[PDB]
């Protein structure tokens, strides 16, 4: 009845009992598969709300005392005379654990217990948001060794807008359209770029200039904010043995802090809670500076590398891409910023999933997403087989404000 | 109508071919599992209508549908089925529906060649030193010196009354793995469990790491027979690096086909239980995933050492830097010893102009994500940025139980 998944590296076989459990449904079908995709009232408000409100009451081992049901009648009751209810503060940190726990793209999880929940839902202005996400960045980034952390702004609420941050992630670079169609700094922040300058931004000319903030209370339009430069720590791009590299003037941030994506919890909605935990080298060298359509360093470093790029059996591409990811984690480990290869990163995964077997009998994983971008049959989470699907508490996409 | 997405440029396509996709594959709205190996479960009625659209697929393809022509085709599969319970395909169709097999295979990823197929009709086989000679004939027409051809060879077609034939290796060339001392392998670990099957139905077991086991083939219904492939038949290429001089010293081989033996092969309803198949190899499934998983030849960190990589550290990307080596001595290798192989761009470049060519022909492609994209430097290869939608059509190979 339960999917039966086998490791093939060692050829160990588990069987994800969590799976019927699965709150939400994902884009298959008995007779077509769409895992490849990247993008798949009181009544039911109040049945997520009791789900969640049990889940809680489970993880601190008070499972039907009375703390628990004069929870439940609380809830109901609140919604009854309000429409929703509001999370208690202890609640609000174990439901943001959980969302991440859950999410089924993410191989940093075996961490998802040490998460700090910064609660800012007595946010009341563009302003006030603006400061606690430059506390956030503060704590996160901590010179270097990095901290994971939430920032939880007001729950979407009938009769008010959302809190909105505009921009995908807090830290991110220009992307400057020319007429030869050809871009300037990161090519995936074109968007995000034309609207910080027709919202007042004075733009720079480099291929690494720090996106301001576009930030949104409540029924209001989106307000500019300059990240303060000393706020953002950067790290400079160079290779332990080949020199010539540092010429290039590449550069990263050290934190990776993902500001759009909707947090739900027992059925109430946050459509303004940025989170940030650290990199992976691979999604640095490997997408963000290789993929063709984002800095695309590929052949240029090659080049250098003198290899031979006029065929491709010389396998100049994977040649190139392994220095470059040696760069990137030799660059952070110089600059003392926490960074972890995919090596190490996969291993931890694969602790995880013996951890979440013992504890909730399975964990949701998307392969295509845990498998690195480079090396996976070397990783042992290519050898192991995975089930995709959706729990609550969970971070969802949402549509762009604009 | 599924929308399917291209990152890398931005294109867009609609998969309209997934809706013919009538065998229903492993996931549900609840789950997925796709990332499943073996998606395994494992009377007249429709048997006919499982006949009846593959006839009629046959027509439209030779633009000849509804026609007369198409006439008495259809106006008695039937009664083949009415008399005898079966029926037998003429010889067109059985190229035709080998190629679609091929064609409709959503791992494989160098579909660009399924136009190109040498199918070799074996049923009128009945020994099995009768299919022993089928095979060796497959093996010289499939090697060619060096230059590959895709070939099949389909045996007799399975019935109730009688058994099947069953090639019972897992390829045509595999290499010995024994069991050790240490509880450990010498050879390839994934043949363990065929050597032993070999050794006492007779053969007498080789003692090194790359000794190509004996052929164990099935005639209905009877015990299987042994057969010592000739040498001159398995032709290998051992392994240089063209520059690492010690690497040649490490005593690597790799034969030259890729010959796949114990699918099933599923016609208009007819099933095919041993129908072999072969092309050729791409560069990472011998560099990379052979001669590197952990649970096959395991040499990754033999290579680190001799390259004078640090290993006691991850971060020094000595597992990545080795399996590039290993993968460059594959192709360099081959390319000396002029066997046809294809390294992994050049593979999965030609398959983004196959999934172009099937958005034409037949609205779409079945595609298995997971298996096309290389298992080295994927998101350097076109594939990876594709979308891809993953569904079973007709005619098609199946895996199958092994038949002890
Ligand atoms: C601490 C170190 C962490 C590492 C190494 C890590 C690693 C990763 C990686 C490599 C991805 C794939 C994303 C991509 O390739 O584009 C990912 C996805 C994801 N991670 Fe993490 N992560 C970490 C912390 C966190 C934290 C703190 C959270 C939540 C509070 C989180 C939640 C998620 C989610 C929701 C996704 C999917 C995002 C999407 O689908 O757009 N991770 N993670
Ligand atoms: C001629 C060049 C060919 C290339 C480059 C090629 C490449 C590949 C690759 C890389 C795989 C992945 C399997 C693995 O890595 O374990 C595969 C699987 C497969 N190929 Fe192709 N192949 C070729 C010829 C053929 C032919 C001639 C056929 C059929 C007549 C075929 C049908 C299949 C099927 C059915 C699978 C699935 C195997 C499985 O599910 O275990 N291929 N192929
Ligand atoms: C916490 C976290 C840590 C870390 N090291 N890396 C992380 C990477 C991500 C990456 N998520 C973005 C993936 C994406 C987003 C939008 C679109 C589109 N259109 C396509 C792909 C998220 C969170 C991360
Ligand atoms: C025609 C063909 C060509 C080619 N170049 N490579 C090809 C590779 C294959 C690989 N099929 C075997 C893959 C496998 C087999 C058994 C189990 C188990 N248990 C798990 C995985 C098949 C056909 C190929
Ligand atoms: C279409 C394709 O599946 C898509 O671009 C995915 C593939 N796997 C990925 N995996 C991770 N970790 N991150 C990604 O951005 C992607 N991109
Ligand atoms: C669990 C996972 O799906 C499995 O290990 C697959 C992944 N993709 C693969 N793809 C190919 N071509 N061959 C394989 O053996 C595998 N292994
Ligand atoms: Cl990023
Ligand atoms: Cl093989
Ligand atoms: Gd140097
Ligand atoms: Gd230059
Ligand atoms: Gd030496
Ligand atoms: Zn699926």
């Amino acid at each position: 009845k339960f999917p039966r998944v086998k490791n093939w590296e060692v050829g160990s076989i588990t069987y994800d009992t969590l799976s019927a459990q699965a709150q939400q449904d994902g884009p298959c079908t008995p007779r077509r598969c769409l895992g490849s995709l990247v993008f798949p009232a009181p009544e039911q408000l109040l049945s997520q709300a009791r789900d969640f409100i049990n889940q809680y009451y489970s993880s601190i081992k008070r499972s039907g005392s009375q703390a628990h049901e004069q929870r439940l009648q609380e809830v109901e009751a609140e919604v009854a005379a309000t429409g929703t209810y509001q999370l208690r503060e202890s609640e609000l940190v174990f439901g943001a654990k959980q969302a991440w726990r859950n999410a089924p793209r993410c191989v940093g999880r075996i961490q998802w217990g040490k998460l700090q929940v910064f609660d800012a839902r007595d946010c009341r202005s563009a302003q006030e948001m603006f400061t606690y996400i430059c506390n956030h960045i503060k704590y996160a980034t901590n010179r270097g060794n990095l901290r994971s952390a939430i920032t939880v702004f007001p729950q979407r609420c009938p009769g008010r807008g959302d809190f909105r941050i505009w921009n995908s992630q807090l830290v991110r670079y220009a992307g400057y359209r020319q007429q030869d169609g050809s871009v300037r700094g990161d090519p995936a922040n074109v968007e995000i770029t034309e609207l910080c300058i027709q919202h007042g931004w004075t733009p720079g000319n480099g291929r690494f200039d720090v996106l301001p903030l576009l930030l949104q209370a409540p029924d209001e339009p989106p307000e500019l904010f300059l990240l303060p430069p000393e706020l953002v720590l950067e790290v400079p791009l160079e290779h332990p043995t080949l020199e010539w590299f540092a010429a290039l003037g590449l550069r990263w941030y050290a934190l990776p802090a993902v500001s759009n994506m909707l947090l739900e919890i027992g059925g109430l909605e946050f459509p303004a809670a940025p989170f940030s935990g650290w990199y992976m080298s691979t999604e640095i060298g490997t997408r963000n500076l290789c993929d063709p359509h984002r800095y695309n360093i590929l052949e240029d470093v090659a080049v250098c590398m003198d290899l031979d790029t006029r065929t491709t059996s010389s396998l100049w591409k994977d040649k190139a891409a392994v220095e470059i990811n040696v760069a990137v984690l030799h660059s952070y480990q110089l600059a003392k910023v926490t960074i972890v290869d995919h090596h190490a990163a996969t291993a931890s995964f694969m602790k995880h999933l013996e951890n979440e077997q013992k504890a909730r009998g399975g964990c949701p994983a998307d392969w295509a997403w845990i498998v690195p971008p480079i090396s996976g049959s070397l990783t042992p989470v290519f050898h192991q087989e995975m089930v995709n699907y959706f729990l609550s508490p969970a971070f969802r996409y949402q549509p762009d404000p604009w």
